[PDB]
């Protein structure tokens, strides 16, 4: 994941309240910058919410007072803020603070280079095992692409049908077979069955170990464990259980398309088998732009008395998928 790059200032708007700042769009993404920083067009480093940054008065002295300590290390979390009313989201720094980078070019990841990573929750340790082997290397790890990061994708992908489903909020899992072998995994492992791990249960008491050697086919089956002991359980279940969202096929190399997934598990749930699925809603025929798709990912969850995480959109030949993720949900939570 890209989270430091080399983007292009977009449109600059005043900010009435406070005029010793400004509006900045970045390209799917509204930044608050100070006056003069950038004029449109201008090229800039844009790191993103999750980025931890560590502490650097030189560099970063904007950054100095929300330093925490993570993992050792001392260091900053980019978080969605609302800064002196407007809702911002990042950090945009102009070339001339980064000499080291000065012959890089738009688009490129500069992650590695300057130490960027990852700020993650803390294990949850219920959903931790032991592990047998790494993931796969014959399955696709499961990620969503953030619509703000892929503006040029929505205007070529105008006109394509999409498949809306509800963005559950809990740590994926991944239950396949390759010929005489059936694993479960989590998101970057395989794990041993044993009477601990959360994964395994989650896959016994639906029975898709069952199910996929009665299918017959080397197939992967994707999805969100979520419930008790699980991100809060906003969702306000008993237990925890598995909802699917993807199938790869894993002689094809290629994930299932919808209507395929949808026969799928239909097949599945008609011979006994209790595999559930992540919420579908009506399909999208796509004219829109990133800020109309942020738009609808507010709304009812699972549960449909809880605000959802957001939304993830599957071009029905199933090779374009993307996430929009509510920004309500951002503020309303800061972990
Ligand atoms: N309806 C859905 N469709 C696809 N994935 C879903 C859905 N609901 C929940 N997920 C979860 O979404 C995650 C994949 O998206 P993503 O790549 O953003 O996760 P991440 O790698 O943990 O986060 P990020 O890379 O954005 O920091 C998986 O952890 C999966 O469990
Ligand atoms: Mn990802």
């Amino acid at each position: 994941r890209k989270l430091a790059t080399i983007r292009t200032a977009g449109e600059i708007t005043p900010i009435a309240g406070a005029e010793a700042i400004e509006c900045c769009h970045v390209d799917g993404w509204t930044c608050v910058i100070k006056k003069g920083e950038f004029k449109q067009g201008d090229r800039g480093v844009y790191f993103e919410i999750d980025s931890f940054i560590k502490e650097d008065n030189d560099r970063y002295p904007m950054l100095s007072k929300q330093v925490i300590d993570y993992e050792g290390q001392r260091g900053t979390r980019l978080r969605t803020a609302r800064l002196r009313g407007q809702l911002s989201q990042g950090l945009f720094l102009p070339m001339d603070r980064f000499p080291e980078l000065a012959s890089n070019q738009v688009g490129d990841d500069v992650t590695e280079i300057l130490g960027i990573t990852k700020w993650e929750p803390p294990i949850s340790t219920n959903l931790s095992g032991e592990i047998l082997g790494e993931f796969p290397t014959f399955i696709s790890k499961t990620d969503q692409e953030r619509v703000q990061n892929l503006i040029p994708q929505i205007e070529e992908n105008k006109g394509q049908k999409f498949e809306v489903t509800v963005k559950l909020d809990g740590s994926s899992m991944t239950v396949y077979r390759k010929d005489d072998h059936i694993g479960v995994c989590g998101r970057n492992w395989e794990l041993r069955e044993t009477a601990t791990n959360a994964q395994w249960h989650a896959a016994r008491r639906n029975k898709m170990i069952e199910g996929l050697q009665f299918l017959n086919r080397n197939l992967a089956l994707q999805g969100a464990i979520i419930g008790e002991s699980i991100q809060g359980n906003l969702e306000k279940l008993k237990g925890q259980d598995f909802y699917l969202f993807d199938i790869y096929d894993i002689d094809k190399a290629q994930y299932l398309t919808p209507i395929e997934r949808q026969s799928l598990v239909k097949q599945l749930n008609d011979n006994g088998f209790t595999v559930k699925h992540v919420p579908i809603l009506d399909d999208l025929e796509l004219n829109h732009t990133a800020e109309q798709i942020l738009a609808m990912a507010d709304g009812p969850s699972l549960n449909k008395n809880v605000k959802r995480e957001g939304l993830v959109f599957k071009r029905l030949d199933g090779k374009f998928s993307f996430k929009a993720i509510s920004n309500a949900y951002l503020e309303k939570h800061k972990d």
